DNA sequence: TCACAGGATCCTGTGA
DNA sequence: TCACAGGATCCTGTGA
């Protein structure tokens, strides 16, 4: 129940929760699915959309990389847990050549694996003395094991289109919360994203919204009134972790 | 990539993918320069020319004081992320002496690191509650190992005579934008400054000019024709940052 | 004088 | 108790 990458918000644990509430579908969408915790873990068909190409190239490109792959590109850096300036390359050359493979490796030396891209496109986490360790290849393998039933899209949720039949998961930033990618979340966002998961509703359309009502001090209300409309299966300093769904 | 000194306008981002465009020179003038974001990180000889004399004289200053000489200036007026009536004094201190060095640890402590100059001549920013940190001395540093391979000028654009075979880099002051120095601008200029652009052209001598086309709700018409005429390299409320060369 | 890009890490669940 | 993997913030410098 491995993600591919080390992921901010990332759900390994509540997925089998969460499975207990999955409706059928005839195409599983993974609307918001960055780490893949979800995507490489369901029933195919699989629609990952991410609205972060690079994260999203950085899947497609793996489809073909082998662990050696990987490992020779350590090795050509000689990177490790102190190798600050060797880290340091990797990255200029990812934001010069863009190639996804470079962003995977990154991505093992990141301060806290944080995937972090700015205006620019460019990828600016900081070092964070480590490198590739057990689980890395255990994650790499899992993600080359089950990939094959997922179709990658890198656009923003309003976006992907929903057919009919298929069951759509949401799983987006936490409002109160805040991770990196709270950069591209707003109200506004909150906003549309409920509205069109109650448009998704009247097309008989199922869904599931994992989400948290309150956490370290402020709470969503927006969704908590919204939140009514539908159901509710609370799962939790205490920050209340919940999947409103139909 | 470091400016010697934090500069409004600075370029230190672009500067990498500005080189990817730049030609060949036995001279490279630096038309605008300020910051010397671009001068202090060029192949030399360099040709750095700003109209603001003092800021200009500070860098021929600075070539011969020491991080300490600096450090000096500052205990001795017992400066401080709060001390504003320090601040005001060593401001005053400058305004009488128009001591290049004093408005070196000024612009340290302006709100904003804002180095404004009126009429009179005189420092007017107010006290910015900052004073020196970690980049202080990087920024010091940086300048003094390459300012030599600089040349400084403080003329109007329209005088400083380049030379057959010299590269002109233009990064004036963005008419839409508004920052300080403004002030010296006018679509007056923006009109002497592309009408000798094109002379420069017909001598076959290379240009490159860095500027918005879009900002703000508003745009520059004059050199969105004008930019035609060359060619052009979009970088970017959005701004559209481009480089006009040929 | 706040809005923003960008260098920074201990606290914790978990196999041994 | 013990080592290791893993992360829904942090602070500081900076200003088209
Ligand atoms: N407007 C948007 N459209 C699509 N994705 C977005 C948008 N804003 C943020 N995101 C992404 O939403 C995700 C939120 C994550 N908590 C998803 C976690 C994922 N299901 C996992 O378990 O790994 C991130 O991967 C963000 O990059
Ligand atoms: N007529 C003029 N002649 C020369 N410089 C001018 C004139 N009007 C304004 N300037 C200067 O042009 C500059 C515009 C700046 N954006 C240059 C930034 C510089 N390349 C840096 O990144 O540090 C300022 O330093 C102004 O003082």
């Amino acid at each position: 129940m491995l993600g591919a990458i080390a992921y901010t918000g990332n759900k390994q644990s509540l997925l089998p929760e969460l499975k207990s509430h999955f409706p059928k579908y005839n195409r599983f969408v993974d609307l918001f699915c960055g780490g893949l915790s979800v995507s490489l873990n369901v029933n195919g068909p699989v629609l990952a959309n991410d609205i972060q190409e690079p994260i999203i190239e950085m899947y497609k490109r793996l489809i073909n990389v082998s662990w050696d792959d990987v490992l020779k590109v350590i090795k050509q850096y000689k990177l490790s847990k102190t190798s600050k300036e060797e880290f340091l390359k990797l990255r200029e050359d990812y934001n010069k050549t863009r190639d996804p493979l470079l962003l995977y490796v990154l991505h093992f030396h990141g301060f806290s694996n944080m995937i972090r891209i700015n205006d620019k496109g460019n990828f600016t986490t900081p070092f964070g003395k480590r490198t590739i360790n057990k689980n890395s290849e255990k994650r790499f393998n899992h993600f080359k094991q089950n990939c094959d039933k997922i179709i990658f899209s890198s656009l923003h949720f309003k976006d992907v289109k929903i057919l009919d039949g298929d069951f759509v998961y949401v799983d987006p930033p936490y409002l109160i919360t805040v991770a990196d990618y709270n950069k591209f979340w707003s109200e506004d966002e909150e906003k549309d994203l409920l509205n069109l998961l109650d448009s998704l509703n009247d097309r008989g359309i199922k869904f599931g919204l994992s989400n948290v009502l309150e956490h370290h001090g402020k709470e969503n209300t927006l969704l908590k009134e919204w939140s009514k409309k539908y159901n509710v299966k609370h799962l939790n300093n205490g920050t209340d972790e919940v999947y409103i769904f139909n």
